[PDB]
């Protein structure tokens, strides 16, 4: 039904999530971005449980653009190994999908 | 045996509308559950410039057999012309939860 | 190994942090993002309920998914908590590498 995909990326703060989004959108590697602030991320680091504040990003693009988008985000992300995951979209409204493709 | 389940993404302009859209699709049994995350920000280009809106992220859970009708219903009552309507697959899940999800519809 | 994203909700911040802490300590997940301030609407026994919840998003591999859900369900206060798995078709290599290595 669609090659559109959603990319998950974790940002340390709103300002960072903000220009990462602005950046990829300007480059047209993403059609749109949703930012969900107020979260924390837990993970182990050197036998220690780390917790940090984060903003969950949800970007929309396609499989033909996924790699290019990931690299752009990677290059501008302050973290060394930021979370960059691609989730497949099995279906979507036709008008919304057309709008996303047109934006890319 | 359970029918394939999916997660639907949709965004509403405010909490009032989010709860309203959710309550309707749940009443019509087009979705088994809805999670609403307020305070989100939607960024996208429109007419050549970057737009930014405060929105509520909706995460609706239903089955592949209902997705179509769910999307149709959400779009029918949604405040704007072309709302976010994306369907993500659930390749695995707790059997009991998936059963409640299914029986719920 | 293919990785996946797991969605689970907790009735409160403490439960969410405790659930993430133990699955990570058990090395059944690489990381978990906790998002407070959410709401869950659903019908229960013919009634519309709206409960406060913290949205959890956990990252692990397809090899640990079954084990991760069992552990989360085991320690979760609810009898039948939301436990759903979504596939990841692609991802940054270094990140996917770390994710696997963390388990």
């Amino acid at each position: 039904n669609t090659a559109v995909v959603v990319v998950l990326c974790t940002a340390p703060d709103e300002a960072t999530a903000q220009d990462l989004a602005a950046k990829v959108l300007a480059e047209k590697l993403a059609a749109c971005a949703t930012l969900i602030p107020g979260a924390t991320s837990l993970y182990y680091w050197e036998g220690k449980l780390e917790q940090e504040y984060v903003v969950q990003m949800i970007l929309k693009t396609t499989v033909s653009h996924q790699q290019a988008l990931l690299e752009c985000l990677k290059s501008h992300h302050p973290y060394q190994t930021p979370e960059l995951l691609v989730l497949p979209v099995t279906h979507g409204d036709t008008d919304y999908l057309s709008w996303l493709n047109a934006s890319l």
